[PDB]
């Protein structure tokens, strides 16, 4: 090209609406997992927009440094536009064209990139857009919503807003309602301060009514009914779904979750195995298998008062071995799957494989780009491992504190404060000058709103370690609290 035809192009590129401008960061996902599962959905979730899936795959290919392959994906997108969006060819091409411009930009084919921005600017003008190189569009809001969801729990609020934007235009659009309801469904399980949420129940009912032939949306409704103690109603939906479809991994896997949660583990395993025939590498399926084996194992341990003998013991050890295999497989398929790490590590611990559990816990504690909620739970589980398996009370205290610092309102809050109190009190009976324990009690009382008692503990800790910066800050906060 030339400089400043370039410098102008870069400005335009930033004005586009497409994946490159939606702040989808590669560090937040396992690129191989995301790439692989997009392909699986193209094959096995046939109700999801192929156009959106190929646009997204193209972006992911670019993120792997495979710009040449990104182009082939966008060509597939263009074919789908003719196949399924012929009547709206131009407006449906904007995201694809945007991705094209950015990919050609990254390949240093600036002239080619400018061709695409030109086509975009053209269509926007034709359609009376208030912006030069983008166009407000419910369809695009929906695509963005799904792209956001795919980048993980950090994006769920942004995804909800994106679907809301689409529903503002078409409140009764079948596709828009599915996206919204699923987003709200996931948020019901995200960042819980407490008990089960069911804000998705209404949206799910609507989405289901608007999509009467869609077994994928229906399975979430069944799960939500289970959550709200309408298990019998939800189970009838499951039965009806399983009559209408077969072998669909994105439906079976959720039916299997439903059955597991009412302790029908053999049925769950049956469904999961059927799904695995179709998609053997799915981290979701492997995690679910692990959960099933874990539950069966726990039932036996409980029945035999944690002292299984003979064949019960042989069975427990097989289940531990099988749970490990599947948790490990899930973790190896998806490096960002926090619960796969913690579930694997906990099972290693259960089996007395402490070196293996420590290795996994270490990796889990170094995951930077997961949600604070997940970091919170990792600290909690490492803490318990330290407390009950390593018998290392000060390491446990450290991680219980880290858990509360990352997230201080969650369903683990009282387990965390009560364990800290117990441990710190015990240690202070042995050594009244134990600074960590004094500091821990200061932290917990501060958290509980007992300002005066907290200040007393921090003052005792500061008396011993006068230059401590954490203790000075805590005391200032306590003095200045309104
Ligand atoms: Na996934």
């Amino acid at each position: 090209m030339s400089e400043i035809r370039k410098d102008t192009l870069k400005a335009i590129l930033l004005e586009l609406e497409c994946h490159f401008t939606w702040n989808l960061l590669k560090e937040d996902i396992d690129l191989f997992e995301v790439e692989d599962t997009i392909g699986q959905q193209l094959e096995f979730l046939t109700t999801k927009s192929r156009l959106a899936l190929y646009n997204l795959l193209a972006y992911v290919k670019h993120l792997k440094g495979q710009n040449k392959d990104a182009l082939e994906c966008l060509e597939q997108a263009e074919e789908i536009i003719q196949q399924e969006h012929s009547d709206k060819e131009e407006v449906r091409s904007l995201v694809t064209w945007g991705n094209y411009a950015w990919v050609y930009y990254h390949m240093d084919q600036l002239e080619e990139a400018q061709k695409y921005t030109g086509k975009i600017g053209n269509v926007c003008k034709k359609l009376s857009s208030p912006s030069n190189y983008k166009l407000e569009c419910p369809e695009t809001d929906c695509e963005k919503g799904w792209a956001l969801l795919k980048f993980g729990g950090k994006y769920y609020q942004k995804a909800k807003a994106a679907f809301e934007k689409a529903l503002e235009v078409e409140p009764d659009n079948p596709e828009f309602n599915i996206g919204y309801a699923i987003t709200v469904y996931r948020l019901d399980d995200s960042d819980r301060e407490g008990s089960v949420k069911s804000f998705s129940l209404g949206p799910l009912r609507k989405a289901v009514t608007l999509n009467p032939d869609n077994s994928y949306i229906k399975v979430f409704l069944a799960l939500k009914l289970q959550d709200v103690h309408a298990e019998a109603e939800g189970e009838k939906y499951i039965e009806e779904i399983l009559d209408q479809i077969s072998s669909q991994p994105y439906v079976l896997r959720y039916a299997a979750k439903f059955y597991r949660r009412k302790n029908s583990w053999n049925k769950a395993l049956e469904l999961l195995k059927k799904a695995l025939e179709v998609t053997p590498t799915s981290s979701f399926l492997h995690h679910q298998m692990g959960l099933c084996y874990r539950a069966q194992m726990i039932q036996i341990k409980k029945a035999t008062h944690n002292r299984p003998k003979g064949k019960d013991k042989l069975k427990v050890d097989e289940l531990i071995s099988s749970a490990i295999f599947h948790f490990k497989a899930a973790m190896e398929r998806d490096s960002m799957f926090a619960f796969a790490y913690t579930d694997l590590a906990n099972m290693y611990a259960e089996g007395g494989q402490y070196s293996n559990a420590e290795d996994i816990f270490r990796k889990a504690l170094r995951l930077e780009n997961i949600t604070d909620d997940h970091k919170h739970q990792i600290h909690y589980h490492y803490g318990r491992f330290q407390e009950f398996h390593r018998k290392s009370e000060n390491t446990a205290i450290h991680h219980y504190l880290e858990a509360l610092k990352v997230k201080d309102r969650s369903p683990l809050r009282t387990k965390l404060t009560s364990a800290l109190k117990k441990l710190s009190t015990k240690r202070l009976c042995h050594n009244a000058l134990d600074v960590q324990s004094l500091s821990a009690l200061g932290f917990v009382y501060k958290l509980e709103g007992e300002k005066r008692q907290a200040a007393e503990y921090y003052e005792k800790a500061q008396k011993i370690d006068p230059e401590n910066a954490e203790f000075l800050t805590a005391l200032c906060e306590l003095r200045l609290s309104i």
